[PDB]
C-alpha cells in the first residue's frame, strides 16, 4: 500500500509518501516562522505546499493519508471549522484553577495540567463566558485532517487524551459530556482507522484518487515512536536530543504526577513515557557538535572518568526523580576536556538508565532493547557507555522522522500492537 504521512511539528512540517511494498519513499518539507498572527493559515497553506511538492505520480498512488500534530495545540472553531480566535499552542499555559477540571477526569489524569487541551477549552469557556454548542475544539491534527475529509469534530485517542479522554475505558466521562463543554468534544477513533474519503475537490486539485482515505491522526512524539517500528512490549525508544526523552512500550499503563510520567494507549498496549531536563543542551553549554564529536572519538570507554555528574542545563529536574531545587552537578572540572566530556556522557547515561529503571519501578514491562533517536544516536562511544550501563541491546532507530511513523500509521494502523 502507498500511504502518505504528514507531520506538523514545533518548527515546521514534513510530508513523507511511502510505497511499503517496494519500501520506496519521498520526503518534502516546509519551515514555519518563529511567530505568526494567523497560525491556521500558516498550517493550512503548509498542508497545500506539502501536497504540491510531492510528485504527481506519487499522489496518483496514495491510498491513505494520516496527520500528526503537536500535543496541546488547539483551535476553537464554528461548525464549518472556521477558527473563532487565535489557536492556543502546545507550549502555552492557561491561568486556570485545575480544581475547575476535577469533576471531569480522574485525580491522576494527564489532562489535569495548565497546558492541556481541556484546560485551554475551559480557559476559552471563561473568556467567552458561554460557548455555543454548535462550535468545536480541534487539535492541530484534527483541524488539518478536517481540511481533507470535511468531517467535523473528529479526533484520535492520542490527541484527545489531554482533552479529558480516558482511553482505558474509551470515553469522555459522563460529567464532561453532560457539561457545558460536551457539545464541542470530538468523536474519538483509534489512530489509523479510516474517517472518510478525501473531499472530491481536494482530490481533483491535487491529483489524488477520489477513493483515497483520510485516517485518524496522532501526535508528533507518538509518530516519532511509530517511526522506529518497535511493536513488542519492553521495546523502547531513547531520544538523545536537547533533552533526553524515553518512551517504553508496555503491557501495563503507568503514571506519576510529579515526574510528568504517563501512558498513551497504543492498540492493546501502552506507550509509557518520561522526560529528563538533562540532554544535549547541557553538552552544548561546553562544546559545539564538531568539537563534541572530535572529543568523543578520543574517549576510552574502558576507563571511568571518576566524575559523578548530574548534567542539568539549569535548576530543576523532572524525571526520573522530581526535584525543582536540584542544581546542575558538574564538579570537579578536570584539566582534560576528554575526561570532562566522559563525565558528561556518563551522567546522561545514568539519566537514561535510571529513567528506564524508574518506568519499570512504576510497573512498566521490563526493558528488552533500545532504539536510539536524536543527535546523540550516532555517538558510538556514548552508545558503548549506555550499553555497558543498561545491559540491553542498543541500536540506532531505523527511522526517526515523525512523518514516516505517520505514514506507517496510515498504511497499517496500530494492528501490530496486540
Amino acid at each position: 500500500v502507498v500511504a502518505l504521512g504528514l507531520d506538523f511539528g514545533t518548527s515546521g512540517a514534513r510530508a513523507i509518501a511511502c510505497d511499503f511494498d517496494s519500501d520506496r519513499s519521498v520526503s518534502v518539507s516546509v519551515t514555519f516562522p518563529k511567530t505568526s498572527q494567523n497560525w491556521p493559515q500558516v498550517w493550512r497553506e503548509a498542508l497545500w505546499q506539502l501536497l504540491t511538492q510531492i510528485p504527481a505520480d506519487w499522489r496518483s498512488r496514495i491510498e491513505r493519508i494520516a496527520i500528526d500534530g503537536t500535543s496541546g495545540t488547539v483551535l476553537l472553531c464554528d461548525r464549518e471549522g472556521q477558527p473563532q480566535t487565535e489557536p492556543l499552542l502546545y507550549n502555552q499555559a492557561c491561568p486556570i484553577d485545575l480544581a475547575d477540571l476535577a469533576d471531569w477526569v480522574p485525580a491522576d489524569h494527564a489532562a489535569l495540567s495548565s497546558t492541556s487541551s481541556l484546560a485551554k477549552l475551559w480557559f476559552w469557556q471563561q473568556q467567552f463566558g458561554a460557548l455555543p454548542p454548535d462550535w468545536q475544539i480541534l487539535a492541530q491534527a484534527d483541524w488539518l485532517s478536517l481540511q481533507l475529509h470535511g468531517c467535523s469534530q473528529q479526533s484520535d485517542y492520542h490527541n484527545a487524551l489531554k482533552l479529558g479522554y480516558s482511553p482505558d475505558r474509551e470515553r469522555f466521562s459522563k460529567n464532561l459530556l453532560d457539561s457545558e463543554l460536551g457539545a464541542l468534544l470530538p468523536v474519538v477513533h483509534e489512530p489509523g482507522v479510516a474517517i472518510g474519503p478525501i473531499l472530491p475537490a481536494i482530490a481533483q486539485e491535487f491529483g489524488l484518487s477520489p477513493d483515497c482515505q483520510i485516517c485518524a491522526g496522532t501526535t508528533d512524539s507518538i509518530a516519532a515512536f511509530l517511526a522506529s517500528g518497535a511493536h513488542q512490549p519492553g521495546e523502547a525508544v531513547t531520544s538523545l536530543g536537547s533533552t533526553i526523552v524515553l518512551k517504553l512500550l508496555s503491557q501495563v499503563a503507568v503514571s506519576d504526577r510529579l515526574t510528568g510520567v504517563y501512558s498513551h494507549k497504543l492498540g492493546g498496549y501502552w506507550l509509557t513515557g518520561g522526560a529528563s531536563n538533562c540532554g544535549g543542551a547541557t553538552l552544548r553549554q561546553f562544546f559545539p557538535d564538531t568539537e563534541l564529536e572530535s572529543l568523543s572519538c578520543q574517549i576510552d570507554p574502558t576507563k571511568k572518568s571518576g566524575l559523578d555528574y548530574y548534567p542539568l542545563p539549569s535548576r530543576g529536574e523532572r524525571f526520573p526523580i522530581a526535584d525543582p531545587d536540584r542544581l546542575p552537578q558538574l564538579e570537579p572540572r578536570p584539566e582534560n576536556p576528554v575526561q570532562f566530556l566522559q563525565g558528561l556522557l556518563e551522567g546522561l547515561t545514568q539519566v537514561e538508565t535510571l529513567g528506564y529503571q524508574r518506568l519499570q519501578d512504576l510497573g512498566a514491562t521490563p526493558l528488552k532493547r533500545i532504539w536510539t533517536a536524536g543527535g546523540g544516536a550516532k555517538n558510538a562511544v556514548w552508545q558503548q557507555l549506555r550499553q555497558q550501563a543498561i545491559g540491553v541491546p542498543i541500536a540506532i532507530a531505523p527511522n526517526t522522522e515523525a512523518a514516516f511513523g505517520t505514514a506507517r500509521l496510515a498504511a497499517f494502523g496500530l494492528a501490530a500492537f496486540h
